[PDB]
C-alpha cells in the first residue's frame, strides 16, 4: 500500500495534489492542539544531579505521573522532566499506510517499546449536543469514517474536519496500543500508548470503547481471533 511521513502533512499544496493521486489521504485542517468549539501546583520529585542522569528524572513514583498529569515548566526537575511528553510532542516514528479495508492507518516505521507515548488524539471538543448533532449530519452525507472519541462528560474529539495523525488509528478486538487521558494546564487530553513491543512495519491499534448510537454499527474487519464483529462499546 502507499505510505507517507507526518511531515508530509506540513505542505496543504503537495497533500493536496498527493491525495487526487492517492498517494495521501483526503485532506484535513492540521491542528497541534484540541479546539473548543464552545469556549471553556506540582511534584515533590527530588531534583537529580547531573552525573545520575548518566536515573529517570520524574519517573514511576512521581505524584504528577501517578495521577497521569504532566508537569509544567515550573518542574524540580526543569529542563530534565521526562512527563512533559504531550507538551514537548515526543511522538513515536509512525507512516500513515493504505489498508486493504479499513481506508489509511497508522504503522511504526522503528519497533516501539512497550508503554511508549505514540501520538495525541486532537480534535474539536464537543458538548452531548454537539455530538448527537454530527453523527446524523455525517450518517446523512453517508461518510465512510467516524472520529469522534469521548474525552469526558459533556466533551467528545471530533477529528473529522480537524485533527493530526493521531486520526489515522484504526480500531482492533485483539490491540497493540491503549488511550490514556492526560491532565496538561488543568485541562485533560487523551494520547495512544503502546500496552508491548510493536515490531516495526507492524500497524498499530487500540481497542475503541464508545457508546453505540443508531441501528446500523459499522463491521470490524481487524481479522483478530476473537474479533466481535462490530466497531462501538454497544
Ligand atoms: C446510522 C449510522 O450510519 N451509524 C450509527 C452511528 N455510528 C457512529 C456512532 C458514534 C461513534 C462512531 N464511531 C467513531 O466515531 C469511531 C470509530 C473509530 C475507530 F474504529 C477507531 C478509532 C476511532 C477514533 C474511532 N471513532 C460510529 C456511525 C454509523
Ligand atoms: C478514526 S478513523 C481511523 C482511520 C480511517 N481508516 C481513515 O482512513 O480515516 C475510524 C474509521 O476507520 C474505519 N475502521 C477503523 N478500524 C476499523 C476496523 N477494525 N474495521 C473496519 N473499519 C475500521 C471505520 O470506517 C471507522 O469509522
Ligand atoms: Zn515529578
Ligand atoms: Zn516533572
Ligand atoms: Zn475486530
Amino acid at each position: 500500500g502507499p505510505s507517507c511521513v507526518m511531515d508530509d502533512f506540513r505542505d496543504p499544496q503537495r497533500w493536496k495534489e498527493c491525495a487526487k493521486q492517492g498517494k495521501m489521504p483526503c485532506y484535513f485542517d492540521l491542528i497541534e492542539e484540541n479546539v473548543y468549539l464552545t469556549e471553556r501546583m506540582q511534584c515533590e520529585c527530588t531534583p537529580l544531579s547531573k552525573d545520575e542522569r548518566a536515573e529517570i528524572a520524574c519517573g514511576e513514583d512521581c505524584l504528577n505521573r501517578l495521577l497521569m498529569i504532566e508537569c509544567s515548566s515550573r518542574c524540580p526537575n526543569g529542563d530534565y522532566c521526562s512527563n512533559r511528553r504531550f507538551q514537548r510532542k515526543q511522538h513515536a516514528d509512525v507512516e500513515v499506510i493504505l489498508t486493504e479495508k479499513k481506508g489509511w492507518g497508522l504503522r511504526a516505521a522503528k519497533d516501539l517499546p512497550s508503554n511508549t507515548f505514540v501520538l495525541e488524539y486532537c480534535g474539536e471538543v464537543l458538548d452531548h449536543k454537539e455530538f448527537k448533532a454530527r453523527v446524523k449530519e455525517y450518517a446523512r452525507n453517508k461518510n465512510i469514517h467516524y472520529y469522534f472519541m469521548a474525552l469526558k462528560n459533556d466533551e467528545i474529539i471530533d477529528a473529522t474536519q480537524k485533527g493530526n495523525c493521531s486520526r489515522f488509528m484504526n480500531h482492533s478486538c485483539e490491540p497493540n496500543c491503549e488511550t490514556q487521558k492526560w491532565t496538561v494546564n488543568g485541562q485533560l487530553r487523551v494520547g495512544f500508548f503502546t500496552t508491548k513491543l510493536v515490531p516495526s512495519g507492524s500497524e498499530l491499534t487500540f481497542d475503541y470503547q464508545f457508546q453505540r448510537y443508531g441501528k446500523e454499527a459499522q463491521k470490524c474487519f481487524c481479522g483478530s481471533a476473537n474479533c466481535r464483529g462490530y466497531l462501538g462499546g454497544e
